[PDB]
């Protein structure tokens, strides 16, 4: 019943079932031919009584070897190609799901663990499909057929000792596990010793200042003693593990082969059956390891597939709400907004506010308050539950969130870079308009073309995957240029202004304020450099908005103590 | 020639060569017995025509098996025990050298890599001593003896094809290396794809805000398409490999064993000696891996022993200079002090200053100047080259450096913890005076016992190996108490101030100042309280001392001169 999710997930890829089944059957046929090769060898050994049939049998054996090799090659190619196709389909589905998934999932669950899980589990499912299931089938067939053929050919005597010998496994396995436990304990002790040394060494200045180095040496000696004692123990235990194992193996070996040799001398039904027996043992041994590896890999892959389905079970909506955007130019209202991330916690409580259209607005939050939550709420990445973020009559729930997003410009603190060139990084918002060649001209409108006039190149200017040769000063100018290029209708900022100092700050701020003067603006940062240019100021504390009006003149009557205390912490 | 350093290093630990040589000889004897065993098996197989001799030979074989097991067990125990003793000696020598190595070496070269080259190279040398040398000797003996015995047993026919077949290594090994190369290329591609995804995902806020889900999905699809192409190429290359490896190995096995059985059946002498031949094949194939592993580990160990000797090559001293300390109370003067880390750079140039005795002196330095160099120079951690830090009418080495350090208390920025209990913290000053039982009293006047008045425990007060349950203020207070306990004669601080806050800062400053009440004090911090807490002031700039006199005059003049820039940095 646990394989049903795996079958459904593989079905999601629309596999070529016929080709996979044909490849598996061809692998079975190859295993059956490898089950036949030793019989031909036995026939050759028995037929050495004359020389021409020896040559004919050698030719037949070579032909069977080549046929087996070719059949196995084609089966492996079909298996691997189908596995790669299934993995490509699975990765396509997973990446389509991840990108469309709401930003809440990324913030509240993980960022790199998701990509890790995706890649690792796709690789595990590939290993289960292309190798381990066929490997298990081939191993089962090989073991069963070899045991049956040994029973038919060399009969009870030798095969019974062959399957009584695995009592040697009941002596090897506990011994091997004791070796593993002692090795793990020694490794842990070594880790403790190196941790002690790595703790002591950085404070060597303090050690020598106190002139207690000898004492530390003594401490070190104790560690070197401890390991030694444990090491000695390992030695003793290894002296009961190293030889004994070999002994048992050799004993088993001799026994088996010895009986074969004996049955050759006594005249029993064994002339070339001994050679066939050794070849069948060699075909027996490896499939045991293959089966064990398959069992462990299935134990891992069931959980991997469960994680796959857990990723593929989420949902998100982009245009489902509706499509009725026409102007997107109206005062925005927060009405009874009270919701955070989980309804139980209630990180937001009864937040209400008004913002006019075409006026710069500020959102000042404390260090650890609800400024980030309020930003994400206004930025429409969080689904409203109780309150209403309205544009009048609350149309935001009846038209596409993508229509909202196309009309919003956003750069908050860094927005570092999107892997590519400058033209693509300012062309990230091609809403099917292609934007012609306005881009660089708009950069001149954003005072960016004259800033990039040095021009290492235009289209080949590579920021690299790392993105480190450009400081934060140049990238934020590019971000502002892109924001004004896409759709200057409503713009929101965490005031990407930084340590750039007035020289760059003056230019970037004057450009921004002159361009988006006629359109709605929101600022959410802490600095007061933007609040003087913000027509309306709002303050947030304890998940509640307190303060409406012009500016610092009005917080002088409302936040003259609490807001002043946070600003005092800021002056530090 | 290259083994001489290894032999010398082993000799440094008194190897007790007799036991090691006896263990090696016993291993050789065990290998000879293992070579003997298949001949006894062949005797039993040939003699299996009547039952009693079969039982006698089985008993003899079992006795030889047990003798071999016991001899191998004792040889392994002796080898491992001698190796552990050698490693303990080497670790003791290395740790003594490390703890006695100069501080200047530690900061300029490495911190954790030094511990790595005491923990990992010792393990490598152990692997070479206990296992790989004996393993190589026993493998060479086994291979040569088995080839010789097979030559005297089957002569031209079987053993020539025996040797000729593993020339199929010239067919297998290139194929395996091509497999490894293709696997490495695929792994690199998947690593690049994982990096691309881990770069895309954290920018999901910008990705959705700009509404480029389709673009990012397309880029991910291109990445997984490249991965699919790599997988298809790997699939083809593996399909032209796996069946080839199986075919070559099975053709080898069939040729050898079928020829053996063919000789057995024909009448050509082989009787039941095919059993001995198979056992000799099993004793031949195993030690090849041991020989190859020995060669690779010999390369690694001959690389690591040089690092061992280089660590052990360096030297340092603490009392060779002399022993001429009687008072250690005299004004401190700098006389044309010019030395840094390397004579070529000359980071210090003719630094000179006058410091009285019992007068607190403050040092002011810039962010990246030479304040740290002079700070470490005053502690005598760096060897004078040209200039002289004269204390004692010029001779500063007439007395032992340990004696100079003994009269010194030191805590600069953190001085985090010496892991264990507060007993170690207060007893690090146990310079043969044991302090009787006055440590708690010493804590009492030093204003530490009332700080620990909550008393979780007195002697069992534990801080943990990590040392995170106490704050910076408390550990700095304990450091001050230790400094006042050892020898409150001459003191230098960097005024460790991290999280004490005004109350604790003033408390520790007043207690510390009361405690010396007439002993020399040195301060090198940047805080203005620390610099007003000093009768005489200094200033460091460009590796030169510029400024002498009283606090107010210097602070007013230096700020007038150029120190106002550093001050402006301070208010920031
Ligand atoms: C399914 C049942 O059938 C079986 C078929 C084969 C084996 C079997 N597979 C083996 C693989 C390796 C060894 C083996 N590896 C060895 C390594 C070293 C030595 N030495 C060399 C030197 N030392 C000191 C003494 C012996 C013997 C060794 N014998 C024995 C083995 N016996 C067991 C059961
Ligand atoms: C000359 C010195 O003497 C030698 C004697 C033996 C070997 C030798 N050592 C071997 C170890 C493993 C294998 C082997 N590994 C296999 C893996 C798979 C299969 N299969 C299982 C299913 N497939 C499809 C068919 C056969 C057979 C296999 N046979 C062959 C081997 N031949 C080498 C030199």
């Amino acid at each position: 019943s646990k394989l049903k999710p795996f079958f459904a997930l593989v079905r999601r890829t629309n596999p070529s079932y016929g080709k996979l089944a044909f490849a598996l059957a061809l692998s079975v046929v190859t295993t059956l031919v490898s089950l036949l090769i030793p019989l031909l060898t036995k026939q050759l050994v028995d037929g050495f009584s004359m020389s021409n049939l020896s040559g004919t049998q050698i030719g037949l054996i070579a032909l069977v070897f080549f046929v087996q090799a070719g059949l196995s090659a084609y089966a492996t190619y079909a298996l691997n190609y189908n596995g790669q196709k299934i993995i490509s389909g699975l990765r396509e589905l997973l990446w389509k799901k991840l990108i469309k998934l709401p930003v809440s999932y990324f913030d509240t669950n993980a960022s790199g663990e998701t990509v890790s899980r995706v890649t690792n589990d796709t690789m595990v499912v590939k290993e289960l499909i292309t190798t381990h299931i066929s490997g298990f089938i081939t191993g089962i067939i090989s073991v069963i057929g070899s045991l049956t053929i040994l029973f038919i050919m060399n009969w009870k005597l030798t095969l019974l000792v062959l399957v009584v010998v695995p009592l040697a496994a009941l002596i090897l396995v506990p011994i091997g596990r004791k070796m593993f436990s002692i090795s793990r304990e020694t490794q842990d002790e070594t880790a403790r010793f190196t941790g002690l040394l790595n703790q002591i060494l950085p404070e060597i200045r303090l050690v020598k200042a106190s002139n207690a180095e000898d004492v530390e040496y003594g401490r070190g000696k104790m560690g070197i003693s401890s390991l030694f004692k444990l090491g000695v123990r390992e030695a003793k235990v290894q002296s009961l593990v190293g030889p004994l194992i070999s002994l048992v193996l050799m004993a088993a070996l001799v026994a088996v082969i010895g009986y074969g040799g004996m049955q050759v001398s006594s005249g029993e039904l064994t002339a070339g059956a001994l050679v066939a027996f050794i070849l069948y043992l060699f075909q027996i041994i490896m499939p045991m390891g293959q089966i064990t590896t398959f069992f462990t890999q299935l134990q891992k892959s069931i959980g991997a597939t469960e994680r796959m389905i857990e990723i593929l079970a989420e949902e998100e909506e982009d245009t489902v709400t509706g499509k009725q955007i026409e102007n997107a130019h109206l005062p925005i209202q927060l009405d009874r907004v009270s919701f955070g991330y989980k309804p139980d916690q209630l990180i937001l409580k009864e937040v209400s506010a008004v913002i006019e259209a075409g006026k710069v607005t500020a959102i000042v939050g404390p260090s650890g308050g609800g400024k980030t939550t309020l930003f994400k709420l206004l930025e429409r990445f969080y689904s409203p539950t109780a309150g209403t973020i309205r544009l009048g009559d609350e149309p935001v729930d009846t038209y596409s969130l993508e229509s909202w997003r196309e009309h919003i410009g956003y750069v908050s603190q860094e927005s570092p870079l999107m892997s590519g060139t400058i033209r693509e990084n300012i062309c990230y918002g091609l809403e099917r308009d292609v934007t012609d060649a306005e881009i660089e001209k708009a950069a001149e409108m954003a005072y960016a073309l004259n800033f990039i006039k040095e021009l290492p190149n235009q289209f080949d200017t590579e920021v690299g995957e790392r993105g480190i040769m450009l400081s934060g000063g140049q990238r934020q100018r590019i971000a502002i240029a892109r924001a004004l290029l896409r759709n200057p209708s409503i713009l929101m900022l965490d005031a990407a202004t930084s340590s750039l100092d007035s020289q760059s700050e003056k230019s970037v701020q004057q450009a921004l304020e002159v361009l988006m003067e006629g359109r709605t603006t929101i600022v959410i940062a802490h600095r007061l450099s933007t609040v003087v240019d913000a027509d309306q100021l709002l303050f947030v504390e304890k998940g509640e908005i307190t303060g409406r009006g012009t500016h610092h003149e009005l917080m002088a009557s409302h936040g003259l103590y609490r807001d002043f205390a946070e600003q005092q912490l800021k002056m530090n």
